[PDB]
Order: structure tokens, then C-alpha cells, then sequence
DNA sequence: ACCGGAAGTG
DNA sequence: CACTTCCGGT
């Protein structure tokens, strides 16, 4: 019962995974190095065979709706969390 | 590579 | 709600 945001900042975490999914350091900047397999892990993650990173970043382009995170336009699969009030209290809480 | 829209699924 | 699917479009 894991949301997609949830299970990347577990991978994130642990340098154990810094071959695939990694923080920039510019601050909550990070890169998913290799997609296809933060895609291959998440699809095991929701039974979902059929998961590729087209799919997985349309679930992250909805959260720039939710203001959860952005792109972190210009360098190719890096995206941001954003860190302001309206996105603590998305995180801190679910239906 | 990257962006939605729109329907559909638990 | 929170994605998944699956396009069309730039």
C-alpha cells in the first residue's frame, strides 16, 4: 500500500540503488539513472508487469499538479520535490 | 525526452 | 483519490 513518491524516497535513501535512482545534491533534486528499472521495481512493487517510465512519469507529472514535485527542467530525468507548506501537508496525509 | 487529456481501475 | 493506460502532440 505504497505511493509512488513513498517508494522512490525508499530507493533514494540507501546507496545500495545509487546505480539506478540517486540524489543530485542540489538540494531534493535527483536523477533516475537507469528508468527502465526504477520502472521494472515500482511494476514489482504494484503487480504491475506492465510498467515502463512513460507510464511511472506520467504518475510523476500528476504530481506536479499536487505540488508534491517538478521537473527539474533541462537535465533529462531529474526531477525535484518541492519543498514548501502546500506540499508538507500533501505528504502528510492520503485518502 | 517530455507534456497533458481523457477514460478506466483498485 | 492515486495512479495506469494509452494515446496524440511538440
Amino acid at each position: 500500500s505504497l505511493q509512488l513518491w513513498q517508494f522512490l524516497v525508499a530507493l533514494l535513501d540507501d546507496p545500495s540503488n545509487s546505480h539506478f535512482i540517486a540524489w543530485t545534491g542540489r538540494g531534493m533534486e535527483f536523477k533516475l539513472i537507469e528508468p527502465e528499472e526504477v520502472a521494472r521495481r515500482w511494476g514489482i512493487q504494484k503487480n504491475r508487469p506492465a510498467m515502463n517510465y512513460d507510464k511511472l512519469s506520467r504518475s510523476l507529472r500528476y504530481y506536479y499538479e499536487k505540488g508534491i514535485m517538478q521537473k527539474v527542467a533541462g537535465e533529462r530525468y531529474v526531477y525535484k520535490f518541492v519543498c514548501d507548506p502546500e506540499a508538507l501537508f500533501s505528504m502528510a496525509f492520503s485518502d
